[PDB]
């Protein structure tokens, strides 16, 4: 229910009023996910979904204020609008789940209870809508339009469980999928949403098969297990400032940035690597005085992945590579993509890993070839003269090759082979042979660049990659075999 401590902070007539609600809620023993998701969805609706201020709607008012280069109008989150939306969600869940039928073994939710709550959210959704549509992530979207994206359904099941008073059900997250964790120690797992485009319905099952398989989608079991504060962080990361393909809401960017600093300062981003990369992206767009630099924040994201998730996360390095690409730091961008491939090498490419395959396919066959092409234009009146860039390029391919080893389906095909030959060819013979590809002579210690290949394919290509005249057919045949 909504208490006085919550209601007295309403109405929210500004960005700072919304931040105050979140600061107050984060200080409570159990932060209300439903209320916080509704507010974000309400303000996102008028700031990005339908910016045209309604004429025939009374009660709904907008707050003018000075915009940094005339006026800007903020959707006033009235207590009556939000409280009615909140009451409608609560009434729906409580009315569909009869908790007397479920034996709560000392504050522990059964699989049967978690599956019923999942079935309630699932059966409420519209029969037909575009799944990759923007702004269908929040509880506002679930209540006003019965539309939720993939991870939105997972968050809604958690929100619904909290409303029923089930403190043991939590959000579980990988870098591309979401499920719930529950039980006496949070070691019980259940699928609650779909994943991919026509990849069946595994809803109600454990994530064991996905973890045992070594797919990137289940991160070999080193996935995030959210507490309530991390679920608030997820919801803030889930804010979509996109108005259209090329424009953003300056208010939603400013709101997500201020909310991410709030979460950061309380230490709730310490175990959320991708939130730190998101904050760093926001800081580069609009630096806030007294705060650390985007580079410091990207490295804090990598440090979190290393400390709490045994360095099995891809996107913290991808965020840093993104920064360096935008700023045209070729060496530092190639280094961060090679570090991404060093992580993926200990995974096996499975059916539902298309999201990360598409990411690697694009860097290896579009982004890197585009970078080295632009770098070659700059040489005609530098990074291509640096043997360290060449070693990063080879370590990157080494990771992709090793990733393919032990995989049920191939990674590298004829399409990759072409861009490897072209990318190798962008470095002169003298620069390429400065790299020492060694296996190591002695193991341990006693009281030009050097590179070691972890993959069979790059190892068998050793001499070809470094030869003055590139044997295209042989490099293509070995990469695709
Ligand atoms: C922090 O935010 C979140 O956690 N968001 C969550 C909340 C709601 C759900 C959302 C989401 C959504 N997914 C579902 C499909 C997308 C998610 C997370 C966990 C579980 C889950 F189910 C869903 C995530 C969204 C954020 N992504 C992370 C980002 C993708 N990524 C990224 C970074 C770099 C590259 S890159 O390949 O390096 C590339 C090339 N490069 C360049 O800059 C080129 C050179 C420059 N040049 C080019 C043009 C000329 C000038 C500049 C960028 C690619 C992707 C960062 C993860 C999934």
């Amino acid at each position: 229910g909504l208490k006085a401590a919550q209601k007295t902070l309403f109405p929210l007539r500004s960005i700072d009023d919304v931040v105050r609600l979140f600061a107050a809620e984060l200080g409570r023993e159990e932060p209300d996910l439903v209320l916080l998701s509704l507010v974000l969805g309400f303000v996102e609706h008028f700031l990005a979904v339908n910016r045209v201020i309604p004429t025939n709607v009374p009660e709904l008012t907008f707050q003018p204020s000075p915009a940094p280069d005339g006026l800007t109008y903020f959707p006033v989150a009235d207590l009556s609008i939000i409280a009615a939306l909140y009451a409608r969600f609560t009434a729906q869940i409580r009315g569909a789940v009869d908790l007397s039928l479920y034996p709560r073994e000392g504050g522990v939710s059964s699989r049967e209870l978690v599956k019923k709550v999942s079935d309630v959210i699932w059966n409420s959704l519209s029969r037909s809508y575009f799944k990759d549509r923007a702004h269908i992530q929040s509880l506002f979207s679930f209540i006003t339009g019965t539309k939720l994206d993939s991870s939105g359904v997972a968050f809604a099941v958690v929100g619904a469980c909290q409303a029923l008073g089930l403190r043991d059900v939590h959000l579980a997250l990988s870098e591309d999928h979401a499920w719930v964790v529950f039980g006496p120690n949070g070691e019980q797992t259940a699928e609650v949403t779909w994943h991919g485009k026509g990849n069946e319905d595994r809803r109600g099952q454990t994530v064991n098969a996905g973890v045992a398989e070594r797919s990137w989608l289940y991160l070999k079991g080193s996935y995030m297990r959210c507490d309530r504060k991390m679920e608030v962080a997820f919801m803030v990361c889930a804010i979509n400032p996109s108005i259209d393909l090329h424009t953003d809401s300056l208010e939603l960017l400013q709101l997500q940035q201020k909310l991410l600093w709030l979460l950061y300062d309380l230490g709730h981003l310490e175990r959320y690597p991708m939130a730190l990369g998101n904050l760093a992206d926001l800081e580069e767009l609009e630096p806030t005085p007294g705060r650390p630099d985007p580079l410091t924040l990207y490295h804090k994201g990598i440090a979190s992945a290393k400390t709490y998730y045994r360095d099995e996360h891809i996107y913290p390095y991808m965020y840093l590579a993104g920064y360096h690409c935008r700023n045209r730091n070729v060496r530092e961008a190639l280094q961060a993509w090679a570090d991404t491939a060093t992580v993926i090498q200990d995974y096996n490419y499975c059916r539902e890993d298309e999201e990360i395959y598409k990411e690697f396919f694009e860097v290896a066959n579009d982004v890197i070839p585009n970078l080295l092409k632009e770098a070659a234009s700059l040489l005609e009146a530098s990074a291509l003269q640096d043997p360290e860039c060449f070693a990063h390029l080879l370590r990157f391919y080494d990771g992709i090759c090793k990733w393919e080893e032990g995989s049920p389906t191939p990674v590298l095909h004829v399409g990759w082979a072409t861009f490897l030959v072209q990318s190798l060819g962008r470095f002169e013979g003298q620069v390429r042979q400065k790299v020492r590809i060694v296996s190591g002579t002695v193991a341990g210690t006693a009281r030009g660049p050097v590179l070691t290949f972890q993959s069979e394919k790059m190892k068998g290509m050793k001499e070809l990659l470094v030869a003055t005249k590139i044997n295209s057919s042989a490099i293509k045949l070995q990469l695709t075999a």
